């Protein structure tokens, strides 16, 4: 996160950090608990990575350093991939996390609800994006969780900032018009979450963009109330 503060112990209770193990253990990826057995986070997260063995989801954490060997985390039983997904910047990026085990919710960790279908005509003035990403372009993984309160802004605005691409309707951006306040490297696949009637809604996973907080460059994030039946699908399967 760029222009952002260290949040709260608990203050973003669904964020979760996702570690590989192969070759190294290293965070890889955000995500959102938003079910006892599931992770929501973007398909590019996933590129080259072969099986879910590789994969430690730790919940509950505010920093990086809380991560040791001893550290209890929850197994990947499936990676769920959008079968339409190429790459994040033609869309499609969301991917589902099968736990192996059933996340047990408290203080520390609990979900996110998603966004309703009615939801898609409410404004959002309150949106904040979360990671333990880059602070600059060239930096390293934070160890303590950062928040940033960013402006969505409209896919017509949007579509203006990247010229050559496709900004679709399956897509949401976020950003202030000189920058400074943004996603970077390593919050990919985290949320973009709006509190709307005194309620959290999961309304973007960071995905994309042009560099990190630049002007007129916002970030680009799946938007999940396009989603929600391909969610429930997923996680309502009989
Ligand atoms: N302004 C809007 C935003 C939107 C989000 C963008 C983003 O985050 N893209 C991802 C794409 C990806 C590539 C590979 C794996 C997973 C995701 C990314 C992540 C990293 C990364 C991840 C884990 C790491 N561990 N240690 C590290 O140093 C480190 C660095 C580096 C480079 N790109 C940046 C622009």
């Amino acid at each position: 996160i760029v222009g952002g503060t260290a949040s709260v112990r608990g203050e973003w209770p669904w964020q979760v950090t996702l570690h590989t193990t192969s070759p190294t253990q290293r965070h890889l990826c955000g995500g959102s608990i938003i079910g006892n057995q599931w992770i929501l986070t973007a398909a590019h997260c996933f590129y080259g990575v072969e099986s879910p063995k590789i994969l430690r989801v730790y919940s509950g954490i505010l920093n990086q350093s809380e991560i040791k060997e001893d550290t209890s985390f929850f197994g990947v039983q499936e990676i769920i991939i959008h079968d339409q997904y190429k790459m994040a910047e033609s869309g499609y990026d969301i991917a589902l996390l099968k736990l192996e085990t059933t996340v047990g919710y408290g203080d520390s960790q609990r979900p996110i609800c998603l966004p309703s279908k009615g939801d898609r005509n409410v404004i959002y003035t309150d949106c904040w994006v979360t990671g333990w990403g880059y602070r600059k372009l060239r930096d390293k993984i934070q160890n303590t969780l950062q928040k940033a309160k960013i402006p969505l802004v409209t896919n017509e605005e949007c579509q203006k900032r990247y010229r050559g691409h496709k900004i679709t309707h399956k897509m949401i951006c976020a950003g202030y018009r000189e920058g400074g306040k943004d996603a970077c490297k390593g919050d990919s696949g985290g949320p973009l979450s709006c509190k709307h009637n005194e309620v959290w809604h999961l309304v973007g996973i960071t995905s994309w963009g042009e560099g990190c907080a630049q002007r007129e460059r916002p970030g680009v994030y799946t938007n999940v109330v396009e989603y929600v039946d391909w969610i429930l699908e997923k996680t309502q399967a009989v």
